[PDB]
DNA sequence: GGGATGGTGC
DNA sequence: CGCACCATCCCT
């Protein structure tokens, strides 16, 4: 049953074919500066496996990976793409992705590896990357014999399936997704891990040294207050002097025992007065483990960069995530943590951080999407949506919408939007279960397009089993028929979000492709550095601020044409804090 | 190594 | 909020 390829010694012209399958791989989780392991090649003239220092030192390989005439498919080609980079080798040919492809046709299969993929297509002639490498603390790279056939065979399945692949894309119109949308961004997210974000590591260093100090006065007032010592970070050891030692009210309860969230102990304040201290202890220790610590932990000390890689076949909606660093859960709501971002500057002297962030995308694409004349005349209006929706909820002028008004109406408007039931609009506004699902009648009331466009969605879902988004990406919602009804609801939740989360994460990208050619043709330095949320972070000399002021928002507002505008802001600064 | 639990962003 | 990513605790 074994698979028949050569094992070569040496690249020879049969193995620079015009089109083929290509393994370049690399084991490590994180690619960046990682071990290629070896190369698999399969094309017309059959299947090859050559070693990584050979292949990599042979000029008319090294010349065969960067022709672009020379088409590759390949299987997370930004891994290879980017562990090629640090060795000073383009990869250009990618037409065929198949992560990428196997990702449109069904996100939520969370297809890791070539095996994966091929499964849904009932190609069983390859192995987990798992099982030939092991799972973590006993993986490692087996013998060449096993190796090479594992890579090969990996590349036999690449071969055989992107014609089966690009078939069922194309019946799903979601074939420009892939190759319009998708493999270009793949492109632009390799240049940008590897360009990677400076990091001012002793300003990190200068901020844990007070985050220490204050967490070891914290600690040490929160064990006079409970009259003994203990482990803080131990939730049980807590729960005792908490609820136990201190007769605290056990107002929530968790599976293993007493419950300490935040919003537990908000309420616990009042009672006694070590809640707080525990409160701003957490919030210390947060900072100085996860952003301070973790953040310096990987930073390469020799370039002073953090490297994230984007995670672009992930999520269920289409966005990007990110590891190693995550840059985007980095503080910003409290100052104290905020401050974090000061460290993130510059890679050159005399260069600028630029952000430009949509505003309201979510809320105009559903303007455009439920097609509700009351939000799409807002938008045209340019109006504060949350002040707005609180008149209109309220019954009441500007001049009467209170702070705590516009509060309440904000967490209505993005009720939609994050997918909560009438509970969560509850649990979020702290009322009633009845109260909160009595504010969305009002909400409807005055924007019934959206009323019809929920329940419009939701049937749809459940005709064609599934939901799309302005690019046609798409979402399954089997549970959206389940007879129990916590189960169908969250479906139904998801049938309305998608549309909404999934398209602004396609204009974000289709932005961030249209940008990336504008800066090339306009002959900018300027470049991409992250993507988060509704944002894009670039830098750039600072001579080229006043042309970015001007380029990047345009660029933005014109990745699509919606029924209404779309907005972006933008800020500028030394470092990502003074950029916002 | 991996369960449960808590916090950050939107 | 759902959901991504981390962190520490603690027992296999
Ligand atoms: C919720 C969920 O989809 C997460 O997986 C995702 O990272 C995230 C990102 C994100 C970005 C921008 C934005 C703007 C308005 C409202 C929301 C609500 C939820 C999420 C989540 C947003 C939002
Ligand atoms: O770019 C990530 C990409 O690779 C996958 C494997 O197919 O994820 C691997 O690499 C990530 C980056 O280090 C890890 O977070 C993840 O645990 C590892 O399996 C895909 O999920 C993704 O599309
Ligand atoms: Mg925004």
């Amino acid at each position: 049953a074994k698979m028949a390829f050569t094992l070569a010694d040496r690249v020879t012209e049969e193995m620079l074919a015009d089109k083929a399958a290509l393994v370049v791989e690399v084991v490590e989780e994180n690619y960046h500066d990682a071990p290629i392991v070896g190369i698999a090649v399969v094309n017309e003239h059959g299947r090859f496996f050559l070693r990584p220092e050979t292949a990599l030192a042979d000029p008319q390989f090294v010349a065969w990976l960067g022709d672009e005439t020379k088409k590759k498919s390949m299987f997370d080609s930004k891994r290879a793409a980017v562990a090629l980079k640090w060795k000073g080798i383009e990869l250009c040919g990618v037409s065929f992705d198949l992560l990428l492809a196997a990702y449109l046709l069904d996100p939520a299969q969370g297809v890791d590896d070539v095996a994966a993929a091929a499964k849904m297509k009932q190609y069983e002639a390859v192995r987990p990357d798992e099982a030939v490498y092991g799972k973590g603390a006993k993986r490692a790279v087996p013998d060449e014999p096993v190796l090479a056939e594992h890579l090969v065979r990996k590349a036999a399945a690449i071969w055989e399936l992107e014609r089966p692949f690009l078939d069922e894309l194309r019946r799903n119109e979601q074939d420009r997704l892939l190759v319009e949308l998708e493999q270009p961004l793949s492109s632009i997210l390799a240049e940008m891990e590897f360009a990677g974000v400076k990091v001012d590591t002793k300003r990190l260093e200068q901020m844990g040294k007070e985050l220490a100090e204050q967490l070891g006065t914290v600690e040490q007032r929160i064990y006079e207050l409970a009259g003994q010592e203990f482990n803080i970070n131990s939730p049980k050891q807590l729960g005792v002097i908490l609820f136990e030692k201190l007769q605290l009210p056990v107002l929530k309860k968790t599976k293993t025992g007493y419950s300490t969230s935040a919003d537990v102990l908000e309420k616990l304040a009042p009672y006694h007065e070590i809640v707080e201290n525990i409160l701003h202890y957490r919030q210390l220790g947060k900072l100085q483990s996860t952003y301070i610590e973790g953040l310096l932990k990987v930073v390469r000390p020799d370039t002073k960069k953090v490297h994230t890689i984007f995670n672009q076949a992930l999520t269920q909606t289409g966005r990007l995530s990110s590891t190693e660093p995550n840059l985007q859960n980095i503080p910003i709501r409290l100052e104290e943590g905020r401050k974090i971002r000061q460290a993130f500057v510059p890679s050159e002297s005399d260069w600028l951080i630029f952000a430009a962030d949509y505003s309201q995308i979510e809320l105009r694409v559903l303007a455009h999407i439920a097609e509700d004349d009351n939000l799409m005349e807002a938008f045209r209006r340019d109006l504060d949506i949350h002040t707005k929706t609180a008149m209109d909820i309220f019954q009441v002028s500007e001049d009467e919408v209170t702070p705590n008004m516009r509060r309440q109406a904000k967490a209505v408007n993005f009720g939609i939007v994050y997918g909560i039931s009438d509970y969560g609009l509850a649990q979020n506004l702290n009322i009633s279960r009845k109260e909160a699902a009595e504010f969305i009648e009002r909400y409807f009331e005055s924007f019934p397009g959206v009323k019809r466009y929920m329940e419009n969605i939701v049937q749809e879902a459940k005709q064609k089993g599934y939901v799309t988004t302005l690019l046609h990406r798409r979402r399954y919602l089997p549970d959206i028929t389940s007879r129990n009804f916590n189960v169908r609801s969250f479906a139904e939740r998801m049938a309305m979000n998608t549309p909404i989360q999934g398209s602004a994460a396609d204009i974000i990208k289709k932005a961030m492709i249209d940008l990336n050619a504008r800066l090339k043709e306009e002959r900018l330095q300027a470049h991409l550095l992250l993507q988060v949320h509704d944002e894009l972070i670039l830098e750039a000399p600072k001579e080229e601020m006043e042309r970015l002021c001007r380029l990047v928002p345009e660029v933005m507002e014109q990745a699509v044409t919606l029924r209404v505008p779309l907005k972006v802001d933008y800020h500028y600064g030394s470092t990502w804090y003074d950029a916002k």
